[PDB]
């Protein structure tokens, strides 16, 4: 039985738009990381960074179909992400991160985080695209002085 | 040695408002339930409904320390929220959830269900509280068709 962090949303906008807030980093860049080095694409290595945080992370396109699904990986955790339409009211995304090894009772604690973390990644794009708010929960999440 | 889901964030406002806006139904139907039978105070058992998926639950408040602390139980499922003043930046609100049974794949689908849903009352509660935006991602997280 997997275990499986996940969080999905309904976001009131276009498939193509919502898909693509995913590949191209100007728009991720918006709700979640800081910058990222290229377009999504099959098979490609680049880097996204949170410059508030200290971090970068590799990251590779492990597959992307148009539309339905981006799935990359951290060199092996894996993030899936899934995109079906809702006829008339929106997209639908699924994420799910899988890749937890060690006692179940050390990992309860990293699905939580990961949960939050991508819940709060589906509300940031959620408050973009409809609202064209900028919610900084990845930074408020962890401010200085915590 | 207990499972919790928790979901933290901070929330750019004073820590009296940020405290009233889960004691005052009239605001927390704003960004989580669709309506509370009280305002909640130390001993009230309590209803909150979510309309729009048909279900209520009854509650009971355990602990109401001022701008410090709720402390709320479902019949025992109970739910801590924690408001502390980041001076330099805003109220950090902290929610954890106890109450999980069993130890294995029967509680980690459960508590990703329970930090999925404590983190979005959070990011709805910092969009409400700091941009005055309904998000509605409590409707828009299980959209009827599909």
């Amino acid at each position: 039985a997997q275990v499986v962090a996940k969080a999905e949303m309904l976001i009131r906008r276009p498939i193509a738009e919502v898909f693509e807030a995913f590949v191209d980093p100007a728009i991720t860049a918006r709700f979640w990381f800081s910058r990222g080095d290229a377009r999504l694409e099959a098979g490609k290595r680049l880097r996204w960074h949170w410059d508030m945080y200290g971090v970068s992370q590799e990251i590779e396109v492990k597959d992307l179909q148009t539309n339905r699904r981006i799935l990359i990986e951290w060199p092996p955790s894996q993030v899936e992400w899934l995109f079906e339409e809702l006829p008339g009211a929106g997209t639908f995304v699924s994420i799910r991160n899988s890749g937890f090894v060690g006692t179940p009772e050390e990992v309860i604690p990293r699905v939580v985080d990961a949960t939050e973390g991508f819940t709060l990644v589906l509300a940031g794009l959620k408050a973009c695209l409809e609202h064209g708010i900028a919610l900084n929960l990845v930074a408020d999440r962890f401010p200085r002085g915590l």
